[PDB]
């Protein structure tokens, strides 16, 4: 017996206000904030009752030591210290809240004060409620939201992104708003420039789409494996951007460019930000009221 029950929390509105203040002032960047929240939520699979942000299992084994999560796991200790210092909310709630602050900061930097809806109520799992063997199964072969791809395989990078979006129950418009925003917010798991079509990383703009759609660039594989692409300015021939298949599908799948061309420019900046926020929140809440 590890005797006492976990604390029961009932954050009030003002509790949440102060936890946002604490998180905003912690020196954590927009990239670190968005990565930790995404690493938490993104284990959800439709139909399985294991993944999702409830439980803060990112803080435990084995998710804490997954390669994909190394960036996310660098914010944890800051957030773990904030949670212990306040004891008004569970770390699971505070991880998701970090995502909220990070997205609100990104949009502010873009000139918009969006409110990002937050549902309180999550609890923390103990390691001895977190069967290590069962959770290893969910370690991702790929997360194209963070441009991660293990085990260059028989299966297609592009095909694994679709599978992951399907696991998350995302629409094509949601999956698209999410990839585009996560690129420019700096969510790539290893800081790669792939897909990062912007000179203002950490600002929630629609740059991914403006630039991906821009016909001034011509895209070519860097070799036979065809997993890495350079995009060159057609007049100079000078490489301007690089991309993986998970970036390029939004141009190169007629059907995904369709959804992709909506956001690709402008006065369109505010609708992309609203759809981003709706999608992000939807992912954050997949294990709230999951019917299956």
């Amino acid at each position: 017996q590890d005797p006492l029950p976990q604390p029961i929390y009932n954050p009030t509105e003002q509790d949440i206000i102060d936890l946002k203040f604490a998180i905003a002032d912690s020196g954590l960047s927009v990239s670190e904030l968005v990565s930790v929240a995404w690493a938490s939520a993104s284990t959800f699979r439709g139909g399985d009752k294991r993944g999702g942000a409830n439980g803060a299992r990112l803080a435990l084994m084995p998710q804490r030591d997954w390669d994909v999560n190394a960036a996310a796991v660098r914010a944890l200790p800051v957030l773990e210290k904030i949670q212990k210092e306040s004891g008004k909310a569970s770390l699971a709630d505070i991880i998701v809240l970090a995502g909220v602050v990070g997205v609100e900061k990104a949009a502010s930097a873009a000139g918009l004060s969006i409110h990002v809806p937050f549902a309180p109520g999550r609890v923390d799992a103990r390691q001895d409620q977190t069967d290590i063997e069962m959770f290893e199964l969910l370690e991702p072969i790929a997360d194209g939201f963070r441009n991660y791809r293990a085990r260059l395989d028989v299966s297609t990078t592009e095909s694994l992104l679709i599978d992951k979006a399907q696991q998350l129950t995302l629409t094509a418009p949601e999956m698209t708003a999410l990839v585009g925003g996560m690129r420019v917010l700096g969510a790539n798991f290893d800081g790669s420039k792939n897909g990062v079509f912007t000179d203002r990383v950490g600002v929630l703009s629609n740059d991914f789409f403006v630039n991906l759609l821009d016909m001034r660039y011509e895209w070519k594989a860097t070799d036979e494996s065809k997993e890495l692409f350079e995009g060159r300015d057609r007049e100079t021939g000078e490489v301007k951007f690089t991309a993986s298949r998970a970036d390029l599908v939004f141009g190169s799948n007629s059907v995904l460019r369709a959804v992709a061309e909506v956001y690709a420019s402008s006065d369109a900046h505010e609708k992309f930000v609203k759809d981003f926020v709706a999608a992000w929140v939807k992912v954050m809440n997949l294990d709230r009221f999951d019917l299956l």
